[PDB]
C-alpha cells in the first residue's frame, strides 16, 4: 500500500525496512538488499535468478523457442542507479494503485491474506509453513524467519514476462484450497506494451487505430489481483481453460484461455463464466474455508517462539471473516463468504482498475500486444500517481495523449515488435 519513507537504494541496511534476505529455494543463493515497503510486503530490486532453479541465469532460450511476444537484455537491473529507480518505479507504481479506492481495498486485502499456518503433521497444531517466509538477517548479523505476503521482484531471462508465482507445500495446493501462499510478482516498470486502438468520433474510420501503450499501474493491478486470488486460496485451477475463436469449428480452435486469467481480467469476457460454474466453485472453496474454520476450532497448540495461539486464530479470523460465537468457537457465514469472494473475484479486476484510472487499456484479455517499450515513470514530468502518462494541464491530458506512443513520442522507445506469431 502506501510507501511511509521514499527508499533510496543506497540507503544502509537498518534491518527495520532495509535489510538482506534470502528466499526458501533449494538453491544455494545468497544474500540480496531488499526493501520492505508496507507491512508484509517486499520489493527485491534485482533480475530473478532465485525462485526458479533451472532460471539461475539471464541467458536467453534457442532463438526458435523464443516466442514473439519477448525479449531480453542481461543489462537490466545490473547497476545501482537502475535498482534505484526500479525500486522508485514499483512504490510509484503502488502508490498510483493505494490513491483509488478500488487499489486501497485490494492492498488492505492483500496484507490481512496471512497465509495459513497448516504445515503441521499433527492436525491440532498451527504451524508455518517455511516457504511462507523470507530468512532476514538481523542487525547482529544472524539470520531470522519472517512471514511476509508479497514479494516483487524483478523479470528473469525474458524481461517482459510478468507473472504471479509462489512456491508449493507437498500434497496441499496452497493457492487452491483456503490456505494461501507468499506471492512472488516479476515485474518491471522500466517496459510496457503497445496495442492497437481505434478512438473514432464519426461515422468512417480514416486516419485509423492510434498506437497506444499500456499503463504499467495497469499491468501491476493485474498482477496484484492474482496474488489476492493466491493469498486466499481460492485461484482457480490452471488446467480450467476457455477456447475461443471466430469460426472454430470443433476441437481447440483458437488460442485458449485460463478461468484465473478471464476472470481478473475482468469486463465482458468474464460474462464467458456460467453462473452455475462460478456457483460450484464459490461452493466449494466454501467448504475449504470451513475446513479452516475446523482446524482453528480444534488447534490445542502452536509451533515457534513469535506468536500465540490465540493471537494466530485472531488473524485468520480477520482474513477470512469468520463468525465467531460465545465460547469462542468459528464457523464461516455463508453471506459473509459470499461478499468476501465477489470482491476477491468480481470486484477486484483488471477492468475496474482501468476504470477507475481513467486510461486507455485494451479491451479484451484476448486483444494481442504490438511491440514493448522502454519507459521512465520515476520523473514528474513524464508519469505521475493520479494521472499516469496522460498529465494533467497538459496536451497528454487529452484523447489519452500520454498513452500514444506517436504523440508521447519522447516517453515511448520501442525495442522490439512481435512480428512472427
Ligand atoms: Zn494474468
Amino acid at each position: 500500500p502506501f510507501v511511509n519513507k521514499q527508499f533510496n537504494y543506497k540507503d544502509p541496511v537498518n534491518g527495520v525496512d532495509i535489510a538482506y534476505i534470502k528466499i526458501p529455494n533449494a538453491g544455494q543463493m545468497q544474500p540480496v538488499k531488499a526493501f520492505k515497503i508496507h507491512n508484509k510486503i517486499w520489493v527485491i530490486p534485482e533480475r530473478d535468478t532465485f525462485t526458479n532453479p533451472e532460471e539461475g541465469d539471464l541467458n536467453p532460450p534457442p532463438e526458435a523457442k523464443q516466442v514473439p511476444v519477448s525479449y531480453y537484455d542481461s543489462t537490466y537491473l545490473s547497476t545501482d542507479n537502475e535498482k534505484d529507480n526500479y525500486l522508485k518505479g514499483v512504490t510509484k507504481l503502488f502508490e498510483r494503485i493505494y490513491s483509488t479506492d478500488l487499489g486501497r481495498m485490494l492492498l488492505t486485502s492483500i496484507v490481512r491474506g496471512i497465509p495459513f499456518w497448516g504445515g503441521s503433521t499433527i492436525d491440532t497444531e498451527l504451524k508455518v509453513i517455511d516457504t511462507n517466509c523470507i530468512n532476514v538477517i538481523q542487525p547482529d548479523g544472524s539470520y531470522r524467519s519472517e512471514e511476509l505476503n508479497l514479494v516483487i521482484i524483478g523479470p528473469s531471462a525474458d524481461i517482459i514476462q510478468f507473472e504471479c508465482k509462489s512456491f508449493g507445500h507437498e500434497v496441499l495446493n496452497l493457492t487452491r484450497n483456503g490456505y494461501g501462499s507468499t506471492q512472488y510478482i516479476r515485474f518491471s516498470p522500466d517496459f510496457t506494451f503497445g496495442f492497437e486502438e481505434s478512438l473514432e468520433v464519426d461515422t468512417n474510420p480514416l486516419l485509423g487505430a492510434g498506437k497506444f501503450a499500456t499503463d504499467p499501474a495497469v499491468t501491476l493491478a493485474h498482477e496484484l489481483i492474482h496474488a489476492g486470488h493466491r493469498l486466499y486460496g481460492i485461484a482457480i485451477n490452471p488446467n480450467r481453460v476457455f477456447k475461443v475463436n471466430t469460426n472454430a469449428y470443433y476441437e481447440m480452435s483458437g488460442l485458449e484461455v485460463s478461468f484465473e486469467e478471464l476472470r481478473t481480467f475482468g469486463g465482458h469476457d468474464a460474462k464467458f463464466i456460467d453462473s452455475l460454474q462460478e456457483n460450484e466453485f464459490r461452493l466449494y472453496y466454501y467448504n475449504k474455508f470451513k475446513d479452516i474454520a475446523s482446524t482453528l476450532n480444534k488447534a490445542k497448540s502452536i509451533v515457534g517462539t513469535t506468536a500465540s495461539l490465540q493471537y494466530m486464530k485472531n488473524v485468520f479470523k480477520e482474513k477470512y471473516l469468520l463468525s465467531e460465537d460465545t465460547s469462542g468457537k468459528f464457523s464461516v457465514d455463508k453471506l459473509k463468504f459470499d461478499k468476501l469472494y465477489k470482491m476477491l473475484t468480481e470486484i477486484y479486476t483488471e477492468d475496474n482498475f482501468v476504470k477507475f484510472f481513467k486510461v486507455l487499456n485494451r479491451k479484451t484479455y484476448l486483444n494481442f500486444d504490438k511491440a514493448v517499450f522502454k519507459i521512465n515513470i520515476v520523473p514528474k514530468v513524464n508519469y505521475t500517481i493520479y494521472d499516469g502518462f496522460n498529465l494533467r494541464n497538459t496536451n497528454l491530458a487529452a484523447n489519452f495523449n500520454g498513452q500514444n506512443t506517436e504523440i508521447n513520442n519522447m516517453n515511448f522507445t520501442k525495442l522490439k515488435n512481435f512480428t512472427p506469431g
